[PDB]
Formats: structure tokens, C-alpha cells, sequence
């Protein structure tokens, strides 16, 4: 607001002025906190002890201070201190004079209003910095230079601007506000453009009296005010014709205007109107409010000179503002649109939804929200939300979102309460499996929204904020589809595979990613970033985990029989003789088995990751070396049937009645309707029996009585003559592997093929055929 100084103020400030130019330096910053002060400094105070400051300022290394004599109980014994009449008052004059006038030879524009003081003053401040005006910003992200780099009382302010001019800077966008105007923090700055985003029942008129007052503020060139508010309407009203610039969206006679405004499949297309011509803007940009602030910086820009193609051009270039209505790029593949936005309340997921609308219609699509609720926050924000979701998209997928301390089960069935009866949500609670499930799910056309997180890069769990993007998940979403094979080893990854960069061992895969890039990784997983490596990064946090939940989520993709080999010993052998089987029933290609000894937390995600369409049974080896990984593998796996080879106990964690609990959690893991296969003839088949409870169960053993068992039992060196009898039937069996323990191998064998589907004559077939 600045103030007029009269002769008198003038006089009383080139005093000031002149002392303070005789005894400190030309670049000594004037500081009103004490805290701040750095040698050279001049400390202004204006305050009841004043004293707290003036002597850390002077212990500090201030150089002079002025106080104000009206009302002072501090003075510092005989330093240079100058009293100062009015020095509140002055404050503004004397920083603009201090700094050289800072803002007489810069643009300054200053936007004010709601939703649209950060995005306007940015984006002025890029356009105009490519259209040869180097353009400073200050505000929400501090003060930056046209370059990017980063650098408040009036002092600052001037201050700012001083170092913005030093640097080159030519114009300053800086975000004003109702509060700042009043409250002096603007005082004798030169403000050649100031522009009106937006000013609900309140008290509206203090606010538009407010501002109004400012326009009759001096150097003023326009006023560029949303002729879309009422408010905006009443001042442009008032103003005269030669200083104000409207604009509007929705028709309202105004000097700039948005026309045709259609979205289409990546954003909207509209004619931007201008008083000097018309041009069709095709921008990123999605949601109304967007378009808004495009027309005030059109026409802050349109009034302050700029041609309309220049203008047209460089507004149409411009990239929307992380986590608002985001459009997530994919990975740049050499051979669904998915948005982001912190929707993290019911109105606010409401406006998104609505403004992706008319996206999915451009595309012919289905609308698809991902969401969550936050624990311990709102819980009225629960069913709301989606009932909101629900009511406004076409799909609407429930998932955690920061769930805390909270269960995320509670939360979602809170959520899921509030969506009316005849509707249906998916709810998958693994965020990262939500995402990656829902956009594998769906058509090209689909317009997906990940709401929430938005620029969060976090999800909290139990107190730990835990690395989560909601864009880069969905960047290996879209690329993991397309990628040859996925590998965690440099030495063998291939042209188009997917590098995952492991942290452990002894030498931190990380260390690796150009030998990855050189071999031709089409991308790689990591856990942090690093610079000056080429190499697309999805930066997913603990890779190991990422890894789990990408196998499982591919897993689920895929509908097939599923053979899980789990025990003590025995497993590769089964597991080959399973394969072996699969084989022989549906064609080699149709088989999946894993390879080697691939049957970790690494190795069998790996292993799921190579499941394709071709695929119509596969079996898989599951590994133990510690308490939970058999739950864990198992849960990834998602067995059809689930075999347990034998029960023998190293005491990591000792009895064998332990380790049959244990290898027994595959049997868990099973569907209603799946099969447990386990040694029927060992004394600890009971653990088994009862965790496989009412789900159809395959006994094998070498006892008469079970449901697969070998009778007339020959063997030889060589190998094992015998009768196999199963539920499907009996058959002989020249079993070319010598020793009693391969036959059983070959009896579970044959009981998970039959459980899987493949008939009796083939099993047998197969294991005849078998090869070690």
C-alpha cells in the first residue's frame, strides 16, 4: 500500500538516508530481525524491551541502528544509532531508496486470490523468461531467479528484488495477498500489473473494498481481473476501461476469453480470445480452474505487449503443476491415461472426478478411481469419499492411503460403507498391488485417477513413512506389459529386460546401473536415484519388497493351475518331475516352471514375472530359511494346489512338528476350492490334515489305503518297478531313477499332475520319460 510520503516525511527520510550512506557499505542489507543480522548489516528497530535485539544485532555486527523516538525505553549506551520519527512508516521508501529503487526498473506484477496466486506467478514468470524477459518469482516456493535458483517484511521484499535485478532479471511475478496489502508488506513498490484470480456467504466487501483501494495505487499499467466472480465483475465495473483487463471462461462480456472449450483424450482444446485476435490453444492442462488462470496470464501478457501467436504458443506449451490433476509419462519404450491428484477430501475428489469426465468421454472411456482415507484423521470423510468415488466414476478401486496407526481393513470397510446399495468397489489394500492390478486391467481408452497422495512421495504404515509414488508405480505399471524379462543380474540382463537394482550381499546392485544401461536394460528399479546415469529409474524404495508385490500383483493377472512345491527335501526333484508332467499335458511353452534354484523372496517373484498369456499350468518351487517366507512365498504364488514333500528337521527357529507348521502354511495359502497334497503315511500328516480343513486333499505314501501309493514295488539299481494307485486309476511304472525316495517323488508327482488336471496316462507317461 504505498503510502505517499509528504515533504516533510521525504526530508526526514533523506536524513536517514544520508547518515546511513556516510557510515556503513553501499551493500549493507537492512534487516528488521535481529536474528538476521550479519556483519555490515543495519538493524531498523521498531517495537517492550527492545534491548533483547539491538544488543544481538550489535553483537551481531550491526553497523548502525535506527529507532523510533515515540515510545522507546531501549537505547544502547553511545553507538550509532539514529533516531527516526515515523520510521514504521518509512520503512518502504527507505528500502526502495537503500536498494536503488528496486522496482522502478523491474516489471513488477503482483497476482492476488484464492487458487490461482502460485500457478499464475509461476507460470508468468517461465513464460515471459522464454520470451526474453527474465522473469523472478516469489512465493509459495520462495524467491527464484529466472535460472531456477532459490533466494516476507517490506525490507525483503526490496531486498529481493535487488538481488533478483543483479542477477538480470527484468520482471517480477510475485504473489500478493488481501492481508499483505493492508498489513503494508508492498509499501512503495512500483506494481505495474496486479491481477484478480478470485475473491461463498461472507464478508466478500471488505476484501473487494480492500483491493479496490489498491487500484488507485500510482504506476498501475492494467488490472487483469476474473470477470467469471461476482466480486471480480463489480470491480472491473469500477475501474476505468483504459486499466482493466477482464477475462473470462464462461462468457461473461469480458476483454479475454476462453471459447470452444473441449477436452480431448490428453488434455482440452479452446480458442483463446484476445482484444487483437483469436488463436486455438492446445494445452496439457485438465480441470476448468486450470484454463482460468491461463486466461490472466493471456491477459496480463496480451496487455503488457506480447502478440497473441507468441502468447498462444508459449501458454500451450506449458506443463501442469506436480500432483494437480498430473498426467503420469510413461517409460520411452524404443519398439490408459493415468492421473495423479492430492484428492485427499470428498469435495475435492468430486472436482477432479468431474474434471476427468470429459477426458474419458474424449477417449471412450471408463473413469477409474484409485483411492484411500488416511487413519486417525476425519473418519466423516470415509463413506463420503465413496459414495463420491462411486456416484461420479465408472470403477472405483478402495486401497490404503497412509493408514498409520490404524487398521487399513477398518478404514476401507468405513469407505465402503458409504457406497450406496447396487454398487460395487474393488478393494485390493496393498496400494502399490491396487495400482498396478487396476491399470493392467484396463482398456486403452480407460481415464484412470490415482487420488490422494498426489505430491506425497510417502505412504505411512505403523509410523513409518515408508518411499511411495503413486507416479512411479504407475511408470512400471505401464512399462512392465512391454518388457522382455525382468532380471537382478547385470551379468545376465538382456536388450529390453527390466533391471532390478538389489541392495545387499557385499556389493550393492546399485553400484551397477551403467553396465545395466550398456547391456540395454530398457529400465531399472532403484531404490534412491542416481545422477549422471541415463538409465530410466523407477524409484519404488525397498526393492526386494517392490519385487514381492510385482510378482504377486503379476501373478494375479493370470488364471491357471499353479503348483506349489514345498519340504524338507526333495523339492527340486519334485518340482523338475511336476514340470516334467506340465510338459507332456500342455506343450513345453505351455509350462512354466522355476529354474534352478530360483525359490526365495528374490528368485520366485522373478520367476512369477515370467508368466506370459501362452502359459496353462505352472509349478513352482518354495524355498524356506526363516520363520514367514513360506506364508510370504506362498501368499505371492497363489497356488492352485499346494504340495508339501516330507516334514524333516537345522534349528534356526526346531522340532519336526514345527517344520510340518511351517511347510504347512502353503496349504493356507490354497482357494476354497483348492487341493493339498502331503505325505500321508508320516506321523505328522494330522498338522496337515487339519490345515488343509474341507478342501479336497491327495494323500501319497507307499501304504496301501492312501489316495496315491505305489504297490509291487521293484527296486533296482537303476531304478523302480511299481503299480500307481490313485484315485484316477491304477498303472504300472518304470520309474528310471534308482532309490525308494525318488518314488516318492514321483507319487507326488503324479498326485499333484492329477490334482492340477493332467490325466493319469499322461502323469505316467511323463515320470517313464523322466530324466534327471
Amino acid at each position: 500500500p504505498t503510502n505517499r510520503l509528504n515533504a516533510v516525511q521525504r526530508q526526514h527520510l533523506d536524513q536517514a538516508l544520508a547518515w546511513l550512506r556516510g557510515c556503513v557499505a553501499p551493500t549493507a542489507d537492512l534487516r528488521l530481525d535481529s536474528r538476521e543480522i550479519e556483519p555490515g548489516d543495519v538493524f531498523v528497530a521498531c517495537p517492550s524491551d527492545g534491548r533483547q535485539f539491538m544488543d544481538q544485532a550489535l553483537a551481531r555486527g550491526a553497523s548502525a541502528i535506527l529507532y523510533e523516538t515515540e515510545g522507546a525505553s531501549v537505547a544502547p549506551v553511545g553507538a550509532q544509532a539514529l533516531p527516526v520519527a515515523q520510521l514504521r512508516t518509512l520503512l518502504g521508501a527507505l528500502a526502495d531508496e537503500w536498494y536503488g529503487r528496486p522496482s522502478q526498473d523491474l516489471s513488477v506484477v503482483a497476482i492476488t486470490g484464492t487458487n490461482g496466486k502460485t500457478s499464475c506467478t509461476q507460470w508468468l514468470a517461465q513464460v515471459l523468461t522464454r520470451m526474453g524477459k527474465p522473469c523472478g518469482s516469489i512465493g509459495t516456493l520462495g524467491a527464484l531467479l529466472p535460472d531456477g535458483q532459490s533466494l516476507p517484511d517490506v525490507l525483503t521484499m526490496h531486498r529481493t528484488l535487488a538481488r533478483m535485478r543483479a542477477a538480470g532479471a527484468r520482471a517480477v511475478a510475485l504473489e500478493a495477498s488481501s492481508i499483505g496489502i493492508e498489513q503494508g508488506r508492498l509499501d512503495h513498490i512500483r506494481i505495474a500489473v496486479a491481477g484478480f484470480t478470485n475473491l461463498y456467504h461472507g464478508t466478500m466487501q471488505r476484501y473487494e473494498q480492500a483491493k479496490a483501494a489498491l487500484f488507485q495505487w500510482p504506476d498501475l499499467q492494467a488490472a487483469v481481473v476474473n470477470a467469471d466472480d461476482p466480486a471480480g465483475e463489480r470491480l472491473l465495473a469500477s475501474l476505468p476501461a483504459a486499466l482493466k483487463t477482464g477475462y473470462s471462461l464462461q462468457g461473461a462480456p469480458a476483454d479475454v476469453h476462453a471459447r470452444d472449450l473441449q477436452a480431448t483424450a490428453h488434455g482440452q482444446v479452446f480458442t483463446l480470445a484476445l482484444p487483437d485476435g483469436e488463436a486455438q490453444i492446445v494445452t496439457r492442462l485438465l480441470g476448468q480452474h486450470n484454463i482460468s488462470n491461463l486466461l490472466l496470464v493471456a491477459g496480463a501478457l496480451s496487455k503488457l505487449g506480447w502478440p497473441l501467436p507468441q502468447i498462444a504458443r508459449e501458454l500451450a506449451a506449458i506443463s501442469p503443476v506436480d500432483g494437480r490433476l498430473q498426467a503420469v509419462t510413461p517409460v520411452p519404450l524404443q519398439h490408459a491415461l493415468v492421473v495423479v491428484d492430492y484428492a485427499h477430501t470428498p469435495d475435492a475428489l468430486a472436482r477432479a472426478l468431474t474434471a476427468l469426465r470429459p477426458v474419458a468421454q474424449a477417449r471412450g472411456g471408463r473413469l477409474v478411481c484409485v483411492f484411500g482415507c488416511g487413519g486417525e484423521r476425519d473418519p466423516g470423510k470415509r463413506p463420503e469419499m465413496g459414495r463420491i468415488a462411486v456416484e461420479r466414476a465408472d470403477r472405483v478401486v478402495v486401497t490404503s492411503d497412509n493408514p498409520r496407526s490404524e487398521s487399513p481393513q477398518d478404514i476401507i470397510d468405513q469407505i465402503l460403507a458409504g457406497i450406496p446399495a447396487g454398487m460395487r468397489a474393488a478393494v485390493q489394500p496393498d496400494r502399490a498391488l491396487a495400482i498396478m492390478q487396476t491399470l493392467w486391467s484396463a482398456a486403452p481408452d480407460d481415464v484412470i485417477l490415482l487420488a490422494g497422495k498426489g505430491h506425497e512421495t510417502y505412504q505411512d504404515i505403523g509410523g513409518r513413512k515408508l518411499p511411495f509414488d503413486d507416479r512411479q508405480w504407475a511408470r512400471l505399471a505401464l512399462l512392465l506389459p512391454h518388457a522382455g524379462a525382468v532380471s537382478t543380474d547385470t551379468r545376465r540382463i538382456g536388450r529390453g529386460e527390466l533391471f532390478v537394482a538389489l541392495s545387499g550381499e557385499n556389493f550393492d546392485g546399485h553400484d551397477y546401473l551403467p553396465q545395466a544401461q550398456s547391456a540395454g536394460a530398457c529400465a531399472a528399479v532403484v531404490a534412491h536415484p542416481v545422477a549422471d546415469v541415463a538409465l530410466p529409474q523407477l524409484v519404488l524404495g525397498d526393492t526386494l519388497a517392490a519385487l514381492g508385490r510385482m510378482g504377486t500383483a503379476w501373478r494375479s493377472s493370470f488364471t491357471l493351475p499353479v503348483v506349489a512345491v514345498t519340504g524338507s527335501n526333495g523339492k527340486t526333484t519334485t518340482k523338475e518331475m511336476i514340470s516334467a508332467i506340465l510338459a507332456q499335458w500342455q506343450g513345453d511353452d505351455g509350462r512354466l516352471a522355476t529354474a534352478g534354484n530360483f525359490n526365495n523372496e528374490i528368485g520366485v517373484p522373478l520367476t512369477l514375472l515370467r508368466l506370459r498369456a501362452r502359459h496353462r499350468a505352472a509349478v513352482f518351487e518354495l524355498g524356506m530359511n526363516h520363520p514367514g517366507e513360506i506364508e510370504r512365498l506362498a501368499a505371492m504364488a497363489a497356488p492352485t494346489v499346494a504340495l508339501v514333500t516330507n516334514a524333516q528337521r537345522h534349528q534356526e527357529f526346531h522340532t519336526v512338528e514345527a517344520v510340518a507348521h511351517e511347510n504347512g502354511a502353503v496349504i493356507g495359502a490354497l482357494p476354497e476350492d483348492g487341493v493339498a497334497v502331503y505325505p500321508g503315511d508320516e506321523p505328522y500328516a494330522a498338522i496337515w490334515d487339519k490345515l488343509a480343513g474341507a478342501r479336497r486333499v491327495l494323500r501319497f505314501g507307499l501304504q496301501p489305503g492312501l489316495d496315491v501309493y505305489a504297490e509291487r514295488v521293484v527296486t533296482q539299481a537303476h531304478g523302480t518297478q511299481c503299480g500307481v494307485v490313485t484315485p484316477a486309476g491304477s498303472a504300472g511304472l518304470d520309474l528310471p531313477v534308482p532309490g525308494l525316495h525318488n518314488l516318492r517323488n514321483a507319487l507326488a508327482a503324479i498326485a499333484c499332475g492329477l490334482a492340477a488336471g493332467a490325466p493319469l496316462h499322461t502323469c505316467i507317461a511323463a515320470l517313464a520319460g523322466f530324466q534327471a
